[PDB]
């Protein structure tokens, strides 16, 4: 098969939590792209025909850790139906640059990790899918809140809201939101409940008061 690039020792958080090698390659059979996560020569996870089976993929910031970045993907199905939770991995920026240099993909004097992100995004497009990068012209933002007892990060992206990354990770299409309701309103915090077109209600609690304006604006976006 035709291997395009590989990254070793990537920290995968979902749908399993292991350090794994990432291989991106093109199928022998029809040229469609494949990603597999390897431990030795064992395939722990594989997703075929990424041009058909990736529903959404994005690079996302890691709160308070500018030296790292998440690569997040949702998929329709995977090899042997092993998993359903989204792929989330953590890349160390400097590590990634160094591996790209060793593979000959970037010159040794390149210092900007955004060159790695550009290469990976172009590779997706050449193979027929898209990886977004909303935090590098619509303004995306993220904040910490709770779903019940579990803390997590709520990312507001141009067409999606994501709450992560404890199981089960939540992705909502922005165009599916019908309304927002605020409750438990206090000086420092409030709760917001997003109701979707299908009538489902998603409640996020203990959101900082400073986030109200951006969230209220986001839901009213025309
Ligand atoms: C070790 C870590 O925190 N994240 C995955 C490390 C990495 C970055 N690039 C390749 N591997
Ligand atoms: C809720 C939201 O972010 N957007 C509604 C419409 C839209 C599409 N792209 C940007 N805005």
């Amino acid at each position: 098969t035709n291997t395009i690039f590989k990254l070793e020792g990537v920290s995968v958080l979902s749908p399993l939590r292991k350090k794994l090698d990432l291989v991106f390659y093109l199928s022998n059979v029809d040229g469609s792209p494949v990603i597999t996560l390897l431990k030795g020569n064992d395939r722990e996870l594989s997703i075929y025909q990424l041009n058909k089976n990736i529903k959404m993929a994005s690079f996302l910031p890691v709160p308070e850790k500018p030296n790292l970045i998440y690569l997040f993907m949702t998929y329709t199905s995977c090899e042997d139906n092993k998993f359903s939770e989204p792929v989330v991995m953590t890349l160390n920026k400097e590590n990634t640059l160094n591996q790209f240099k060793k593979l000959g993909l970037l010159d040794s004097n390149v210092t900007d990790f955004e060159k790695c992100v550009e290469y990976i995004r172009k590779q997706a497009i050449l193979t027929g899918f898209k990886i977004s990068n909303p935090f590098v012209k619509i303004n995306s933002f993220h904040l910490q809140c709770h779903r019940g007892t579990k803390e997590g990060t709520l990312y507001f992206l141009p067409d999606h809201i994501i709450f992560g990354f404890k199981k089960p990770i939540l992705l909502l299409d922005a165009s599916d939101i019908e309304s927002i309701t605020y409750s438990s309103i206090t000086r420092l915090t409030f709760n917001a409940s997003l109701v979707t077109k299908d009538g489902e209600k998603y409640e996020f609690s203990m959101i900082d008061q400073t986030e109200y304006a951006k969230i209220d604006d986001y839901v009213k976006r025309k």
